[PDB]
């Protein structure tokens, strides 16, 4: 069983490099506008404390240089949504893909295409931790990368990259200027609040295991939701509802396992431990695949 | 760190579907030719003892039906080449990329295209284990699904998928049709040998740990080569060879770190395990990263 993130052409067609000053990062080209962090209005200076309003209102179109490969594309208007800035161009990108704005819940996955100065550098997939950061793999230059799912040809566009947190992971927007998580786009320290484990995604996981054969975690046992949740708190997972009780029935229904069974089975591998055997070849409990992820 | 796959939409253009009888796979579809397994051409009896060379020629062109989306390709001629078909088509793949064809060793990374019917289905990133066999995610109908390289907007294919072996993993050939380890285009009782960890990988992924602030494995200690093999091979470790030691030196030079200094490293990592502790964001050595995966 392997992460996989979707094919990320329809995307790669997509990415841009914008520049304002001395300050570049990525931007999106969607028909005839580009998204971007509106941070790249943004000197090095205005960056502790910048007055995004001021700063957009004395730039023009002029201050603005947008690449699509070795073709500079023509800024002839520009606005700001929320934390995006907008830039109206030149040319409606031929490669624009069906293609919708959404915004995700914690513990949702979706696939990240990692770009530098405009150019696509790699694809992978995570999930939206609970308190709203991504573990990712971002350096320099990668702001104003993006996160997505597909559905049947039409792009679901999740997460615009923003910023680095001390503790190394991610936080960024949607693509209309929204955060996840109590963020805001300056350069200051800022810390997420302590992440939790996404106890839907681990059960998925462990159907994931039992469908793929592995069964000896499994026992005869029944737990009730009132204190599965008691041990889901003294271990920092999620609290499942029954919510996400109905989520996971095509895998009960499935497997034969219900999910309060295999919650007695989750109960004894967080406390007695995973007895130094595996699951799926992995000695931590995985907790980036989702229900749908796992019956795809 | 994340285990990142190469973008994958020069590849996507590429993926065909190709149908001989009651078979249908995935093909690769580069200028003017068609590249898929030969088995394609085999009925339900068949796998267990074809005769490839009398089931061709029996074929015509107009036996093979090959599908781009929705047009259909006109096949003009046809050979095979090992255990590759090469299908000859009227037209050339005009969404071709600048590619190669190379073979790899075992220990090389790669990104895997998974693909059913001709659709890019998802894309990640894995390892040629030493044992030549992959841990892929691959479901029915897989076969012809290929990994790749991108350096420098050339695709370098270098895997083809043809089977799956009773163990869960997955075995194919190059580009030019020739198998990867000891396995054959039959289904017959072929297995893998023992797999081994691949540890010139996880000397490289410990000097990425080193890079990105991590210093809590090192020791005091350092070791001979032969010794650090004597002990390694105890834990089902790839020998470690001179020109492994060769290839670490520009990670060594960069960390300070001597590389029989993290040899000695990892002899402790194999004897005290982790004591709940993450190198990067695992529980576990991981060795599916490069030197040249490490450096950038
Ligand atoms: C006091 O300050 C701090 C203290 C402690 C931790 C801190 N973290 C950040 C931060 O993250 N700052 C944003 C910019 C602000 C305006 C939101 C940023 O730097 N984002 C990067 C991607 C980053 C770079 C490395 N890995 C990434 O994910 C871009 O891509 C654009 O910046 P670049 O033009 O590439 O340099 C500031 C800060």
């Amino acid at each position: 069983f392997r992460k996989m993130a979707f094919p990320s052409g329809k995307v790669e067609g997509c990415m841009v490099q914008v520049t304002c000053g001395t300050t570049t990062l990525n931007g999106l080209w969607l028909d005839d506008v580009v998204y971007c962090p509106r941070h790249v209005i943004c000197t090095s200076e205005d960056m502790l404390n910048p007055n995004y309003e001021d700063l957009l209102i004395r730039k023009s179109n002029h201050n603005f240089l947008v690449q699509a490969g070795n073709v500079q594309l023509r800024v002839i208007g520009h606005s700001m949504q929320n934390c995006v800035l907008k830039l109206k161009v030149d040319t409606a990108n031929p490669k624009t893909p069906k293609y919708k704005f959404v915004r995700i819940q914690p513990g949702q996955t979706f696939s990240v295409l990692a770009c530098y100065n405009g150019s696509p550098s790699g694809v992978y997939q995570c999930a939206m931790r609970p308190n709203f950061t991504i573990k990712g793999s971002f350096l320099n230059g990668s702001c104003g990368s993006v996160g997505f799912n597909i559905d049947y040809d039409c792009v679901s566009f999740c997460y615009m990259h923003h910023m680095e947190l001390p503790t190394g992971v991610h936080a960024g927007t949607d693509l209309e200027g929204n955060f996840y998580g109590p963020f805001v786009d300056r350069q200051t320290a800022q810390a997420a609040g302590t992440d939790t484990t996404i106890t839907v995604n681990v059960l998925a996981w462990l159907y994931a295991a039992v469908i793929n054969g592995d069964r000896w975690f499994l026992n005869r046992f029944t737990t009730t939701l009132n204190d599965f949740n008691l041990v889901a708190m003294k271990y920092n997972y999620e609290p499942l509802t029954q919510d996400h009780v109905d989520i996971l029935g095509p895998l009960s229904a499935q497997t034969g396992i219900a999910v309060l069974d295999m919650c007695a089975s989750l109960k004894e591998l967080l406390q007695n431990g995973m007895n130094g055997r595996t699951i799926l070849g992995s000695a931590l409990l995985e907790d980036e695949f989702t229900p749908f992820d796992v019956v795809r």
